């Protein structure tokens, strides 16, 4: 019983209701088997826990549960009361009760406490009641398992979930040990690897963590989470987890890129990671480049198919929409818009020959420049090209969640393309907005120019 | 005959039929009487600006059209076929026809032909037939115009319209040349200012085109356009172009934010300034305009679209609301294209005067630096305060617009303040990925 799947987990606006069916049915397509409902403001599941849902929510949420009994996923509601709950108080933990009760009441079999992202602080009439936050938490936690009829899947997430938020270590957490001590065994803790986005979750990590908390956890996993960063998203593929956590996990729940549609091969490669090693106990079954291939193909189909005879003769002016996206254009994107610490091999290349165009450009070992240049200037033109023929495809739901992303990137290589250009001879100059003035003082018939559009 | 409300011409997500209803509403409070519809990625009117719409598209399209005579909004369709219109060929100039009537079957007075952001360059068969690019976008833009029985409002959005876009002079410019010329007069014309975002419009430069055009320009304002880059938001107030304009313009159509939202002040203050000098040939004040419609939009914050603790118990997370101070920080962090707000830039200045003088902290110019400090932490503990009182509020539909702005500024001020708070003694290194990555690489 591993649980796989895509946990709703991110800051921002949620997915809509058709969204999630639709995401049942892709995670059925590929033998995943979870959703964790956790939209940090989604505002009855952490702002307004305290409120019970009306009539009309409470349809579309039955409506939903039922849409993932359908599909074979199992639905696990999240609720997040930590910012202002006061645990001692039992009218709270009252409510806390009818909330999940209201829930059930909806068809709901399974549920999570989630406590990330509060500060550990307590109010008085709490720690007149508890020794430590941990001890507070691990009380109505178990409270409410209990209350509910200690259900087959119950998740708990702690307020130190990964390796750097842990004081003052994984193995010697006052917290931890209480969570793992005293949080009934029937329960399970969420956790997100070594850091909050972990490059790697090594295997030696997870058997620590596992010490401490006396017991295997689901991963968490933010390794596509683009929340917090306005610029960012993620096509790269599941990457930096051995198919040998798989036997000393629980399951393994991704959070990922707030846009829906970008999380073709986030969750597509999840499940190839996971499908690889199934059974495995205790030769290489994961290839994260093969996968990528793997899901970039799948997804290209999608770009043809709508949201969801005039040829001009050979002096008439050719159709700008004639050509559709190529799965090299797909491999591009991805490889633009990889993982959080690495770029794709096409981005990186490109990132490191300007970066020597840059430097040598002194010279005006010439036919060197000259030839990098040109080979330069033609990647940058399959940038554009990219974004052109996304921006024709008749899948307008998938282009409308990337279009920011994709017109970002093929403006920045349109200037940097320019650059090169004039190195062989409007407000895109307070770019960035008051955010990037801030962040640039932290320690790390002519052929038209200022064309903005 | 003014035509002032706005036109939905920038790049990316269009807008869906609900908001533009809710446009109507808004504007037909605001006294503006225009909308011009221009999504430059909504796929028919443009990318296949020859397909017919569906259906399904059309009783949409004619439920908007309807929505926008009951709300006293004049309707204009804009259609784009610069990046493949063959123009010589008259089966292409007939399937732009045929498209033009199924829209006023739908009830549609009002019309436009807009040729921005397309290569100045046109095929072997066109140029054989025509002289010159502008020819050939006069010729069917005359030939429509007619055809649809000379509409009261028919719009002419040219190739070259700004300043900065005209070979090789505004007034010395062969193309607006044929425009103002060949171009039927009965065709209003469209032009962005000097520039394509423009931080004025100057009497003199409106003075200088209209001579070319031989006609009186519709302004397709951009100031509050934030298509071109991911992480602006404009909320700072309508500015730039004097009242003294008004007269000397046939209308002034604002192109605002993406996020449909965050569009109230763009709109509203435009909507007073055209209050300020309806008819003429000081008046109007951008930061008075602000605050009437900073105060206006806060009402909206509260609205969509219990418990109370012992003092020995956890308060409420939720208590503090929206604050009028919170939305005129967060216009001030979030203001114009070429200029912050007060309380934004101020942030700022302290923040460079505080790192200068930072190895000053290793008697009288230390206690100077000290205080300064904690007096930008504390503006810090604005931002971040903003934050979580919209992050509250009920109305999360607005929410939603601004959310990842407000996430991202109140972030960096978090990070900025730990280093304010660190020279007194995970992924933030791929910041911005790899276009980040490039743009500092560039000068």
């Amino acid at each position: 019983r591993f649980l796989c799947g895509v946990v709703e987990g991110f800051y921002g606006r949620p997915w809509v209701m058709e969204q999630r069916k639709e995401l049942f049915r892709r995670l059925q397509k590929w033998e995943l088997n979870t959703y964790l409902y956790a939209p940090k403001d989604d505002y009855k599941h952490r702002m307004f826990w305290r409120e019970m849902y009306s009539v009309e929510e409470a349809e579309q949420l039955m409506t939903l549960i039922s849409a993932a009994r359908e599909y074979e996923i199992e639905f696990i509601y999240a609720i997040s009361p930590g910012l202002d709950i006061t645990f001692s108080n039992p009218k709270e933990v009252s409510t806390l009760k009818r909330k999940l009760d209201q829930v059930s009441q909806f068809g709901c079999r399974s549920f999570a406490l989630l406590f990330d992202d509060i500060d550990h602080n307590m109010c008085a009439a709490d720690k007149e009641v508890f020794s430590s936050f941990a001890h507070a938490q691990v009380s109505i936690t178990n409270e409410i398992y209990q209350y509910l009829g200690e259900p087959e899947t119950f998740l708990f997430c702690p307020t130190e979930y990964c390796g750097t938020f842990c004081y003052p270590n994984v193995s010697q957490s006052p917290y931890l040990r209480t969570v793992g001590e005293k949080l009934l065994p029937g329960i399970e803790v969420l956790w997100t690897g070594p850091k909050v986005v972990s490059k790697e979750i090594p295997v030696e990590s997870i058997e620590e963590v596992s010490k401490i908390i006396k017991r295997a956890p689901v991963i968490w996993d933010n390794i596509h989470a683009n929340d917090y960063d306005q610029k960012r998203l993620f096509l790269g593929p599941y990457k930096g987890r051995s198919t040998e956590l798989i036997p000393r996990l629980k399951g393994v729940l991704t959070n990922p890129n707030c846009e829906f549609e970008a999380n073709y091969v986030a969750i597509h490669t999840l499940a190839t990671w996971y499908k690889s090693n199934m059974n495995g106990v205790r030769d290489v079954l994961y290839s994260p480049q093969m996968a990528l291939k793997l899901a970039l193909t799948e997804w290209l189909q999608e770009f043809g198919v709508p949201h969801q005879q005039f040829v001009p003769g050979p002096n008439e002016k050719p159709l700008y929409t004639a050509e559709p996206v190529t799965l090299e254009d797909l491999q591009l994107l991805a490889d633009l818009f990889y993982l959080p610490y690495e770029h794709g091999p096409k981005g990186a290349q490109m990132l490191r020959e300007f970066q020597w165009l840059r430097a040598n450009s002194s010279v005006v070992k010439i036919e060197e420049w000259r030839s990098r240049a040109a080979k330069f200037e033609e990647m940058c033109g399959l940038v554009m090209g990219m974004f052109t023929r996304l921006s024709n495809c008749a899948n307008r739901t998938i282009l409308y969640d990337m279009y920011s992303y994709v017109w970002d990137i093929k403006s920045i290589m349109s200037m940097v393309k320019s650059f090169v250009q004039w190195l062989g001879c409007e407000p895109w100059a307070f770019r960035g907005g008051l955010a990037g003035e801030f962040q640039r003082l932290l320690p790390i018939p002519l052929t038209p120019t200022s064309k903005v559009y």
